[PDB]
């Protein structure tokens, strides 16, 4: 009936990036990774790599077709960036997605 402890806490960032095993994503996942590591904060953000090589089936699910690519998960709206812009994309994805300010009171 009652809560005495109710449970509801803010869980950390889920990130993936969608890569080939290609040195040029594993040198956008440093800058990828480096820029996350830019903000910490209390919601810490978790990379995870795909290789679209081994499994294009959820590539596609994403409608993903371009690679390297980087997907947000969540908590929060889902995108999709891609096209080797994912750190000037993420960059500006990231502050959207900690401030989402629609405009001002």
């Amino acid at each position: 009936g009652s809560s005495l402890s109710p449970q509801a806490l803010a869980q950390p960032l889920l990130l993936q990036l969608f890569v080939d095993t290609r040195p040029l994503s594993q040198h956008i996942v440093q800058r990828v990774k480096n820029i996350l590591a830019a903000v910490e904060a209390t919601v810490p953000i978790s990379l995870q790599v795909i290789n679209v090589a081994d499994q294009p089936q959820l590539v596609e699910y994403y409608r993903l077709v371009v690679t390297p690519a980087l997907v947000k998960i969540g908590p929060g709206s889902r995108q999709v960036l891609s096209g080797i812009d994912l750190t000037d994309q993420l960059a500006n994805q990231l502050p959207q997605w900690l401030v989402q300010q629609e405009g001002i009171f």
